[PDB]
DNA sequence: GAATTTCGCGACACAAGGCCTGGATGTATATATCTGACACGTGCCTGGAGACTAGGGAGTAATCCCCTTGGCGGTTAAAACGCGGGGGACA
């Protein structure tokens, strides 16, 4: 059910983590993010907590910048979701 | 010492290179002619454009592992270098 980046994610805190380490979160879509600014992953952190942990809003807004598909904008979601019950 | 004579000198001659000049030739140019091949105009019709749908190809992540890179220590096989010379390039 979930990937082993996903465990590897969740497992420990995100400290200085690059945008690449994320499940759902290639080296495509990783690329395409540093370029529109978001260049760590507590950045997409603190995208994902402004929209007040929103699942459809965070989707589509991950969709609009670096265009991911349905399943990898819902497990760099879910991911992030359990990192936040995990540690915040 | 005088006269006759052989070697050299100057005038005549000849020969060769370089330069001055002109003609024959071919080349580039102005004028004039004209034709047939390029340019434009029209009918139509066949091919390109547009809207829509289904589905498969390709994009993108996740993951394994292999094989490419880097390093080390010896061990020589091969490269570098100099030197004499003779055969090969060049005129």
């Amino acid at each position: 059910t979930t990937s082993q980046k996903h465990r590897d994610f969740v497992a420990e805190p995100m400290g200085e983590k690059p945008v690449g380490s994320l499940a759902g979160i290639g080296e495509v879509l990783g690329k395409k993010l540093e370029e529109r600014g978001f260049d760590k992953a507590y950045v997409v952190l603190g995208q994902f907590l402004v929209l007040k942990k929103d699942e459809d809003l965070f989707r589509e807004w991950l969709k609009d910048t670096c265009g991911a598909n349905a399943k990898q904008s819902r497990d760099c979601f879910g991911c992030l979701r359990e990192w936040c019950d995990a540690f915040l």
